[PDB]
């Protein structure tokens, strides 16, 4: 049903639609193209915080180290950072940038605090995810060319990770409760993912796109019920596609409906 239902909107959306859906109070899964690479966009500015989160367990101050900000480092979307340039941001204020104004300065500020965006992935596998992996900075990493296995992971896998980072295990209790605190003050995601759930629920999420019409949302939801992790991922065969945040909310709509 479900599944009928996911395929029909992808086929009326003309794009390629990748859905997991974790629900945590039996761990049931629901995939749709859950093992298929789609390019990840901003949804990995998650990992890259989530990533300075674990650093800070190490060092206790961390978040609040001034970062430089100069002209030179402004990108292509820059709502914060342009406020901060000939300043400085601490990486607290360039994490909640990244994440709840999805800056793509603050988000190059985090990776090169890592090291570059291998130092991203080699977070990514540490925590047991083998399948995300980042391999450019902002803007270049939302290029998101069909085939391009660059900047790219599964629903089933950013789902998983997803779960870990917000309701598990991977960071210590501080740090979770702060990524998910970014998440649900999150300014970006109205009409994505939430669009198609429940008005009483409530959610943190982090959006993307990119060229190809790409267009992505991931969120932790909290229902009567234990808390769903839901990732959706968005493409389509066109370079200069419009991005289609109605497509997410509809397969969101599908999956909750069908719970
Ligand atoms: O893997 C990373 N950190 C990490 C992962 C798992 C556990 C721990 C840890 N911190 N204190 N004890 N263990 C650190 C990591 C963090 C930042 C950049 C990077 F390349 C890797
Ligand atoms: O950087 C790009 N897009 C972008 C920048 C900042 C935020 C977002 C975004 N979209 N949904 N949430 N955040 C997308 C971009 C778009 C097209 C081609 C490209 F190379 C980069």
């Amino acid at each position: 049903a479900v599944q009928q239902k996911l395929a029909a909107l992808e086929k009326s959306s003309g794009g390629r639609l990748g859905v997991a859906l974790i629900d945590t109070a039996d761990n049931t899964q629901v995939l749709y193209r859950g093992d298929e690479r789609f390019p990840m966009c901003s949804t990995s500015k998650v990992m890259a915080a989530a990533a300075v989160l674990k650093q800070s367990e190490t060092q206790k101050q961390l978040l609040n180290q001034p970062v430089e900000i100069k002209p030179a480092d402004l990108v292509n979307y820059n709502p914060i950072a342009e406020k901060h340039v000939n300043g400085t941001m601490t990486l607290a204020e360039l994490s909640a940038a990244a994440l709840q104004y999805s800056d793509n300065t603050a988000m190059n500020k985090l990776i090169a605090q890592l090291g570059g965006p291998g130092g991203v992935t080699a977070f990514a596998r540490a925590i047991g995810d083998e399948t995300f992996r980042l391999d450019r900075t902002e803007p270049t990493l939302n290029t998101a060319i069909p085939g391009d296995p660059r900047d790219t992971t599964t629903p089933r896998a950013m789902a998983q990770t997803l779960r870990q980072l917000t309701l598990g295990h991977a960071l210590g209790e501080t740090q979770r409760a702060q990524l998910v605190t970014w998440l649900k003050g999150n300014t970006t995601g109205a009409a994505s993912i939430r669009a198609g759930l429940p008005t009483s629920w409530t959610a943190g999420d982090k959006t993307g796109s990119g060229d190809y019409g790409t267009t992505n949302d991931i969120a932790v939801i909290w229902p009567g019920r234990a808390p769903l992790v839901l990732v959706t991922y968005f493409t389509q065969p066109q370079q200069n596609a419009e991005s289609r945040r109605d497509v997410l909310a509809s397969a969101a709509r599908i999956i909750a409906e069908g719970l």
